[PDB]
Formats: structure tokens, sequence, C-alpha cells
């Protein structure tokens, strides 16, 4: 396979199939029919359309199951899932109940939310494994902390510090990053709802009440349409580089000490090694999110296909590095003399 | 010159002196200056030292002026500048108080305290510049917003919109940079204060009382140091290409707009200025990863990593800086949006 | 699927299953065994082991079949595949040879040698499409060249030109590209084969020959070890992201034509978008290739595994940025008034 | 100043006098008189106007000195230096000969050819300082390479190899690299010569021969215009990386040799990570120039200036490694146990 983290031999090291399962196909559709279920629920609250043409499109939606090799048929004639994955879902639905499915809403909404839907459930992920790790290191200092270390600066020996002291330049900015992705996950995990170009002329002056309502049901942040306005897409990406770079400094730190021997006791370093090969791809894949934030006029399908290419990765990534580090923290039977 | 932001005539375009001279060596040693005048300062105060031993060295540092030559030579026999630096300030403090100028402290603590005060000068005017084009790209929106406008979707025409509804795109996300940088700024510029090995060893108990007086001196936070820790740093520089991402968006679609040539109306004649958008985008886009590389900054210090950031933060503050000079002088020529 | 390269639906566009499936773990395990078994086989010819015993490994290893959930417990074991692979080897090998199997090589030589291996084919198939896309973009040069076009520099209306000097910057740097990949592919794809700290110690004078022979054997340019020199990897990438920047500059023309509307029948333009997305992509993954280049001390599994990370994606992205290049070339039917 | 490299006391460790003066503007403006002098030589060759009036440009622009003040007004008014800059060429030209300065040229012409022009002298000088450090490298390598070193592989201790075994990993790429910077150089630094929007529209059939003349005048080569065409660029800027790697490899390996301590003498190793520094700004900025390649139509500003912004760095930070590398090369007294 092409990315060692989805490779049937190479995710023995970098797997996190808890992560990646979000990404999956399945997971979008599904996060898919959920926008599209909520959006007549909305648009019948609003009274766009009766209410027994949503409960129509709900219960059809309720067991839709994808044709997956017809979806693709769709994009390579359209360029993007969704009119095909619409025209699947209005054959599911009885009467005329389904020329009202995806009623005001465009391609970008669509696939944007459910992209915000799965973002949200990886970072939840990604804080639980974030306080589990810094109560690990925690630990690993709790033990062992009070033990003299041979200080290091400049790759040269300088005077003895602890193991404790080390272990804050570890843990310490862990705990910002946790703070950081708290604060984070409160509004940053935001509706896309916008329309054909981003003003939401199928729905007038109801555009406002139905967006809130619609943001509500799916659990994510209202907020006018950011369509081009991808600057949450790079704050997001940010921190998941945060969270590997100092991961990253931990597995150097360790791999150094491996080499030198004296102070460390492991049960050669790979997962010392592995750390840093995150923290350098996340450092370089971060570049791409914020070449995305030049998103011209109402959509960029160059800007925007960008992130589709490299936003998956990132967040796995940083999986991936929490895993490794749970795992190379386990390896470790004593640090200091 | 190597960057276009000092060269002799593109500066004319890329120029932002007001920044720039905020990453002057005189600047630099100004602040280190005041380091070890606070640091002095500090020491007597938590009862390390007599009052008298810290004003011999206050009233020293105050008429100091550093041989630059003699500088320059220290970074290349050192790699570093304070050594040098140290030891010409305690030429300038006259008796036993001269052994004690940069007690407890070593040469990262004042390079990075230096450039955390010098970037909080920055982020003031960063902030300033934001909130005065977003009022300005208002007033855009104010006298063309309800005009129509041909929407554009992925290259093609799509449905009408009105100005308003593409300035949004320009003036929102804008707005939360201000408010991202505000929120940065209320505890980010932080005191670099950690000793040799980053343990503050020299002041023993008093660590904690001489690091909370420095920082109130130099109006920075109090934070335990961060030698290796450089969050903050890839946190600053994220949002230093946050807006000139935007101001890129902001600038290409001006361009776009400028080429099809019916729907807006520059003054002076064409769209350069847009395209500097663009450029500045590009280029914090790309040295972003700079600042992240270095976050592996391996043991208690990383000369490495460290030196990475030298090269390329003060560009990333001047790009960002040079970039709302360039939107604003491009607002300034756009006569008309919309038909 | 964490690439849309490898997608379920968004292979509809970025798929290219030709060059995917070099990437394959199955293909690599093939690779491999080519190693394996050409080892053997220079070993023998140099009087290392006798003509028999490398003869029990030639047979013994055609008909071998991996235990691909074993190979990734491998990895998870020891981070990375080759001692599992090779005890495999060694079980389908009758007799004492099966001790023989592996003898004077490290993990990184059938690794690396692997790669190149199959980054050779993938070099063969983006040659054989470069030279088939400068003859359709040569058509539609011969077919509409002659036709004036409205010149633009720097976002402005310009004096007048031809098509065919507008398609002279598509086609030029393509055909430098064609003639660099050419140059390359002479003796560039190297075999490595070094063993454990790259002096080939189990060999003793014989190295040169060894080497010699199984690079001969493998079609792959006999050079000392470059385990931690990494220049060759960087250069093929640079000439990677060459080909997709040049015809993400043709994207970037097409959809700019499209959108003036005036001087262009396609038959929106999703494609010609797609591959300025591609150059942006790999105008990202070049610096990861590049960071790597410093590769510390005998062996660098920090730098080395970033390669695994970000190579193979980089030459699916040239890949489907041929493919997709082919496909709006032939959307395009008329250019110029 | 913003860069270490020209910084009052920064440069003590960074500075490349010799190289960073090849990227004042005095050497830009004296290269762009070069261009326009064998401009108008080549246009009197090909009788396009009058001996005597291309012998009052030749010298009126002798004794040219630039008014820097308006210049850079001149960019400000115009976005670049030239149109300014002809403007006071003219008023150095006595007659009505003034009128055939700068004929059939445009901006992008004249300011990368006088880019292509001061590369070229960059190039040598780098070429220069590759084959003497490869010396010095060798010096090394031939007093101590019979003498032990502890191998380490995977940050940890491998079997003895020797040192001659380690610095061929520091020796065997640079030697590469000086034959690749001596291949780029033999056509690689071109004329720029295009007019408004490459098409020479001025010239008519007399195009192809002042193009040869200019070329041959300048010692460049003659190849058609490359306006739009980034590849060269992206290829040279590749090297200067390659360069600055290998360096930061070597780098990078004394740094963690000094640390140990046991297996070498110095007479902390500052100059070892100054070469990781740079090698990683290096691969960070490779990026710049390969979205670079992205250039829509006959000019695209916004690419081009963001040539402008990276690559003298570029240039400058592979000038300053050759420096760095070669200090830290007399500073080891021995390498070996
Ligand atoms: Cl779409
Ligand atoms: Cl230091
Ligand atoms: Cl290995
Ligand atoms: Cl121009």
């Amino acid at each position: 396979s092409l990315s060692p983290f989805e490779h049937p031999f190479l995710s023995g090291l970098f797997g996190d199939s808890e992560i990646i399962e979000l990404f999956s196909a399945k997971a979008d559709i599904d996060a898919m029919i959920r926008f599209e279920t909520a959006l007549a629920q909305a648009e019948a609250e609003a009274s766009i359309f009766a209410d027994d043409e949503a409960e129509a499109i709900v219960s059809g939606l309720s067991e839709f199951a994808a044709d997956m090799s017809a979806l693709r048929h769709g994009v390579a004639k359209d360029g993007v899932v969704v009119p095909e994955l619409i025209r699947q879902m209005r054959a599911a639905v009885a009467g005329q109940a389904a020329d009202k499915v995806h009623f005001g809403a465009t391609s970008q909404d669509v696939i944007d939310t459910s992209l915000m839907l799965r973002l949200k459930m990886a970072a939840e992920i990604i804080a639980t494994r974030l306080g589990h790790l810094i109560d690990t290191l925690g630990d690993l200092a709790s033990r062992d902390g009070h033990k003299p270390l041979t200080g290091y600066t400049r790759m040269q020996a300088a005077i003895g510090i602890t193991v404790a002291d080390r272990a804050a330049g570890w843990i310490a900015p862990l705990e910002r990053h946790l703070l950081r992705l708290e604060t984070f996950a409160q509004n940053g995990f935001a509706l896309q709802f916008g329309g054909a170009a981003g003003t939401l002329e199928k729905l007038g002056d109801n555009a406002g009440a139905v967006r809130a309502d619609l943001a509500k049901r799916l659990g994510l942040a209202d907020r006018p349409q950011w369509h081009n306005q991808r600057d949450g897409i790079a704050e997001f990406a940010n921190l998941l580089s945060l969270v590997t770079g100092t991961l990253g400094k931990f597995g150097q730190d360790i791999a150094l000490m491996a080499e030198i021997g004296s102070e460390i006791r492991l049960s050669n370093p790979v997962n010392a090694e592995t750390l840093v090969t995150l923290a350098r791809f996340n450092a370089v894949q971060i570049s791409a999110l914020h070449q995305s934030l030049v998103q011209e006029q109402e959509r960029s399908g160059a800007g925007w296909m960008l992130e589709w290419l490299t936003l998956p990765q990132m967040v796995t990534a940083t999986g991936t590095s929490l895993l490794v580090a749970e795992r190379l923290a386990a390896q470790i039977d004593r640090l200091g003399a």
C-alpha cells in the first residue's frame, strides 16, 4: 500500500486502526447520510416543506446502503461523490419527498460537514490518548525522578540534573496540547452549510434558522459558511503537528540515552526513532494545509483537494505517535543511574 | 541583499521598516541590556546580593556601549553572542559586582528573552494593523456591498452574489486572526530563564522568586524555562501564516477579478499588490515547516533546532507585517467592486 | 482510506492502479525474494558455498508465499519486516542450505534493493506515459497552433500570441523531464548491498565480486552501499516533483482559460484543478525527502522511515498527474478564437 | 537584520560575504547593464539599427551610476526595477540612440538574465569550495582511515568499522554533487530573452539570431524563453540542498561523536550543529521553488516573486555550509579510538 499506516505488514509499527477507521469510505458516507437526514429535519422545522416529506427522507435514509462502485463512477464522471450519492439517496426515498433531499445544499456542504463530524471524533480519541500518555509519563517521572542524569546541552555533557528535570520537557508541553485541543474542540468543529455560491439562496430569510437547527442536530458549531475560509483546518493541523513535534523530542531524547547506554534500561530503540520520523512527517505536511489557505473565489478545487490528500494522514500520524510513544514508555524500565 | 524585505530597491514593494527594526542588532542588544539589568534587580529583590551591588550593575549597564566587531568575533569563537556580551558588560561594572552580572543565567536565557520582548512589540504592531485593515475592508464593503458580483466556483461562473458576500471571506477570517493574536498575547510572550541545564542551580530555593520578579520587570509571562519546549514559537508562527494565508486569498481574488476586468476598478494606470499577497502567503506556508521541524530539540539544549528558528522566524513576522502593508495599499487602489 | 489515490470512491479521480500496484506488499515481497534468490547465486559464483546449496535456495523460494499476518507481527516485534521474512524463507528451503539465505546481508539491503527494483519499474511507466503525453499535447498544437490567443502577463490581458506559443510552455519542460528521467534511469537505480554496518564483513575479499554479480542479475547499478547516502532518492523525488509541477502549470492555464471561457472548448474543469493540486502536493513532499538527507551514523531509522511515509505517494502523484493530464487534453476540443 | 547570514554579529557563524555580495543591488545592477549593453550589440549586429547608436549605448552605460532611491520608487510604482532603470539608462545615452536601449526586451528578460549571470558565478565558487573540501575530508581520511571506529546503526552500538568506512559517507556523495554541479553548469545557466509575452514580437525573423548573439556575448546558454518554465531553477535549487543535506549528515555524525567523546578530538561542536541547521533550512526552502513551478499564463508575478524571496538564501546556505564544514574539518585533530 502507499502509506505505511495502512500497509499489511508496516502497520505492525505505523498502524492505528481506530483513527484510520474514521477516514474509511463507509464512515464518510454515514456522516454524509447524517448531514442529509438532519438537513431534511431542519427544513421541516422551518416550514420550507411539509413534515411528512422530511420523515419520508429520514426513514428512507435510515436503512440506506450505498453502491460503492457506482459512487466511484460518480467521482470519475463528476469529480466529486455527492451528485451520484444524492442520486442513490433519492432512489431510496418514497414519493415526491425524494425531490426534497439535498435542498439548499451544495457538494462542499456535505463533504466538509462529514469531515468535521469525523475530525471531531478523531480529536476526542487524541485527547483521551494525550491524557493517558501524560499519566504514563508522569508515572515514569514519579518512579525515577529523583535519580541523577548527566545533562547534555548542545551535544556536550553538562552539569548533573535529575530525571524529573528532563521529563518535564516531555510532559509540560503535552499538557499544553491537551488544553489547546480541548479549547479547540469547543467551537472548532463547524457545520458547513452555504449552498451553491455560499449565499444559501434557496432558503432566503430562513437561512439562519435552518443553519442553527442543522448544526445543533449534528452536534457541530453554527458558523457562516467557510467554503473558502480554511483557517480552522490549518489551526487544527498546527495542533496535530505540535503533538507529533513534542513526542519526537521525547523519542530523540530516549534514542540518545539508548546510544549512550549508561542512563536507561529498555525491555533497538525503534519506537524512539519512529517518533522522530512522525514529527518530521507532520512538520512537512503542515505546509500543505497552509498553502491551502489561498482558496480563490467562492470555491477552489485546487486548494480544497490538497487538504483531502494530506489532512487524514496528519491526524493518523498524531494518533500513531501517541500509540508508539505509549509503547516506548512501557519499554522504559529505568531512567537514570 | 538576500531578502527583498531589506533590499535597496525591492523594498519599494516588500519593505516594512517598523517591523524589521525590531530585528536589528541594536534592538536585540537593548533587550539583552534590559535582561541583565532586571536580572540584577530581581536577584537583589530575592536577597541574593545587596542593593548596592545590583545598583553598581544597573548604573554600569545604563551607559554601556557594545563593541560590534568584538561581538561578531565572540559568535565566531563561541557560536553565541552572550559570552562576549557579558564579558564586555562586566568591564562596564566597577568593583566585585562585575562578578555578579549574568549570575544564574545562560546564553539561551538572554537570547530567547530578547526575542520574546521584541516579538511582543511586533505582535502589538501586527494586531493594530490587522484592526485598521479590518476597518478598511469593512469600508470597501459598506460602499459597494449591495452591488452584484458574478459568483465563481471551481474556475467556472456560478450564480450571482453580492460584493458583501465575497468580502466576508476576506473580513471574517482576519477578525478571527485578530482575536487569536490577542489571546496568544495574554500569556504567550514568556521569560526565558533556566540557567546552564535548565535547572537554575545557582539560585537554589530562590529560583522561583527571582524568575517571578524578572518576568514582572520585563513585562513577560512567568513560566518555567522552555529551552527545549518550542511549541509557543510554532504556535506563534502558525498565526503569522494564518494572516498571510487569508490575505493571499484576498490578493488572489482581486487579481482574478482584475484579469476579468468587468467587476472591479483599480486606480493607477497592473495588480502587482494582489500577486504580492499571494507570494507572501506561499512564502510563510513554506516557512511554517521550519518552525515545526525545530520542535525536535534534543536534550537540555539543541543548537541544530534552535538556530533553524533564528534563520526563519524574523522573515515570517516580516512577511505578515509586509502583507498587512501591501493589503492596505491594494485596498486603497480599489475604486469600485461589482458592476 | 487515508489517501484519495487508493480511496474506494476518490480513486475515480485520483486513481492509478498500475503505479500503485508497485507499492503493494506482494510486489515488495516478490522483489525481496529476487534479492535473496540472486544473492545465493552470486555467493555460489564466488565459491562461498556449494552450487547445490544455492540451487536449493533458488527453487525453494520459487514457490514461496508469505504469511502476511506473521510478517505484520514481525515488524511489531523487530521494527522491520526482514527477520520474519527470512525466517519464513528458511522454512521454504530444504536441508542445510536454509542457513545460507541472507548471508552477508542486512535488513536495509533487501528493503532498499526491493524499493529500487520497483522504482525502476515505476520510472519506466512514467517515462512511457510522459512520451505519450508529449505526442498528445503536440497533436493539440498541430490542430489549433496557428490560432490566435490573448496573452496574459501578470493577470492582465497582454498582446496577442498564438496557441503554439502558449503550448510550447507545456510541451518543452515535459521534453526536458523525459530526458532527465532517461538519464537518471541509466545507473540511478542501484543495488543496496552493505551488510550490518555497511562493510560486508561476512564476505572479506569477495565483497566486490559478489556485489557486482548480484547487481548484474537484478538489472541494477553496482555502486558501494548507500545506507546513509540518500542523495539519489532526493534526486529522483526532485524529478517526480518537476513533472507534476509542469503539469500543474498546464492545469492552471486551462482552468484560467475555462473561467474566461472564450478561447477554449472543453467537453467543471476538475481535471485542470487536480493537476494544480498534485503539483502543490509534490512540492510539499519534496521537503520530506530532503529532510531525510541527514542520516546519521551507519543507519538512521528516523531519516529512513520518513522516505517510507512519503516517497510512494510522490511517485503515485506523478503517475496520476500524467493520467489526469491525458484525460484533460482529451477534453480539449478547441484552443484559440 | 532578518537573516543571520548578513547579521552584524551572527555572521560570525553564518556569514559568507563572497557569496552574499553576488546578491547585492550593485552586482544585480552591473549584470543588468551587461544585459543591456550586449542587447544593443546583438541588435546592431543583426542590423535592426545603426552601429553608431549601438556604440552610443555601450559607451553611455560604461560609467553608469544608478539613482538607487529612484529605483526603489520605481518598484513601488511598477512592481519591478527595470522601467525606472531603463529610464535612467536613456538619460545616460546621448543622441536619439537612447530610444533603443531595451528594444525587444521586457522586465523579466533583464531580471532573470541578471540572476542567471550571478548564479553562474555563485556556482563556480561553490564548485571550487566543494573540490577543496573533498580534498580536506580526504586528508582526514588518509590520516586516520585505518583506525577502529565503533559502528552505530539505528542509534545503537554495532560491530567495529574503520574511520575510512564512515568517512566514505561524507566524501562520496560530495564527489557526486561536484559532478552534478559541473553537469548543470554546462548549459543550465541560460539567457532570458522572450519579450512582452514570450514571442519576441519586435524582432520578427531576427529573433533567433539576436538571441544566439546575446547569449554568446554574456557567456550563457542559448535557450528559448522560459518566463513561465522554472524547472532549471528548481533543478539548481535541488542541487543546493543536496550539498547542505550531505554536509548536514557529516555535521550530525561529528556532533554525535563529540557527545560520546571517546573516538574524536576536536580543538561546543557548534560548527557540527550549524551544518544540520543549514541542511534543514534548505530542505524547507526547496519546497518554495517547487511551489513556484506552477506559473500561470505568460507571466506569473505570484510564483516568480516567491523565487526572489527564497533562492538567494538557498545559495547562501550552501555557500555558508561549505565554509562551516571546512572550519569543522580543521578542528578535527583525530578520528578513531
Ligand atoms: Cl464541487
Ligand atoms: Cl548556547
Ligand atoms: Cl534495520
Ligand atoms: Cl514584469
